[PDB]
């Protein structure tokens, strides 16, 4: 498929390493590029954690309304929502939204804590059939993104398959699946990434990721004009530790794979 | 200045006409580039409409809870939220959010009708001291953005002053100002525009706009790390009817005026 040549071209131009997995739910067809290679997830991992919390709330029916304490010492490097609530509290719902829609790192650490550490986020992945995801660290160190380090990684194929089960399948209860999709469709950080390569009429929920080595990621559920939904993972990392983000590469990958 | 020269260099290479107004509320200093020329607002006008409804909600305190009918005939050209609710209803709060955060055109038309037509939006503008803003048409024809047409235009200076008064000033009651800022901070469509030219740590609320003649707009309230807020308006329009959007130009603008 010319799609392979275009993604290769894109990758070469960019100077980095590009991973892509597209699932077309119209017929289960896939478009795959380095789809079995590991990449640092950075903030795209917030989807597994918010989902895991949603799964716990299937049993603990009030859990999303539980207030959680935010102390000044809980603040980390990017706390756009949580900083408003220091010496106060946010609900687990508020925290899940802040993590997903604002990429709030404080909010992610609270989700992590609620699940019993990075291992509880990994346990949830395993419960829904994802044998590849691993979360190893909290924010912000889960973003180091060191070339060859397996920590805090997954593969595009695995993340796409998981995002399909979570947003379109039966990994979560119907209310919880709906809540996840609502959160993702309200993301504030995504217009420069996958969405930017798609026709304006298409509806999208996504989570972006950013970290070291110019790691620039996005995972998305997509409801095109006139077509069954798609899942798309676009992962991108660079050779230089202080490399600049490249959201435009993800936009470009999305354009390439949804023409074909 | 250096900034002026840089903005001229950006405009000369952009293939269009660029309008910028930056107000720095630390000291009321300004950066102005074609800031008294008119441009088509497109969906940036949705701030005025939402605000005018928020003002109405100061005296009809249930107003935002009021259900409004969405009929198939109401659907226009970009209805990401309203299409889900056809033969159903949306509240005015939902309509205000859908217009501001998703740029839903059906939702804007409901705001307009709740305000008595385009005239009514303009009358609100006049009421808070904006003599420049004019809303003439409903969606989607308000976006035709024909050069020389004064319908549905304003100037960068007037829009920056108005956004300041609405988000940081006393045009709205405190509850209502806070609601507006919250909705703007939750915008889904802004990551490739002004936000893309600012440091990540800075908090932004914005409203983008797109229309005919490649018109690509963004207005923003910005809370820089360590500094009093800024108000930024970046307006751009091109000479060909079918020109493509240029969000990149707005990000470049934002970087030039906030570097200096």
């Amino acid at each position: 498929a010319d799609v392979q040549q275009k993604l290769a071209e894109l990758e070469r131009q960019s100077g980095g390493r590009l991973g892509v997995a597209l699932i077309n739910t119209a017929d289960n067809s896939q478009i795959l590029y380095r789809a079995d290679e590991r990449f640092p997830m950075c903030s795209t991992s917030k989807v597994m954690a918010a989902a895991a919390v949603l799964k716990q709330s299937e049993t603990q029916k009030q859990l999303l309304n539980q207030p959680v304490e935010i102390k000044p010492a809980d603040l980390v490097n990017y706390n756009p929502i949580a900083e408003k609530h220091v010496n106060g509290t946010m609900t687990l719902a508020e925290l899940s939204a802040a993590a997903l829609q604002y990429s709030d790192n404080t909010a992610m650490n609270k989700l992590i804590a609620q699940l019993g550490g990075p291992g509880g986020v990994t346990a949830f992945a395993r419960a829904i059939g994802d044998e590849t995801f691993r979360l190893d660290r909290t924010e912000p160190t889960l973003n180091t993104a060191i070339p060859g380090d397996p920590r805090d990684t997954t593969t595009p194929r695995a993340m796409a398959q998981t995002l399909r089960q979570l947003t379109l399948g039966h990994a979560l209860g119907e209310t919880q699946r709906a809540q996840l999709v609502t959160w993702l469709k309200g993301n504030t950080t995504g217009a420069a990434s996958i969405r930017a390569g798609l026709p304006a009429s298409w509806v999208v929920g996504d989570k972006t990721g950013s970290g070291g080595y110019g790691t620039t990621n996005d995972i998305a559920v997509i409801w095109p004009k006139d077509r069954a939904p798609l899942i798309l993972v676009t992962y991108f990392t660079q050779p230089q530790p202080k490399a600049e983000s490249r959201r435009d590469v993800l936009a470009s990958a999305a354009k390439i794979v949804t023409d074909g």
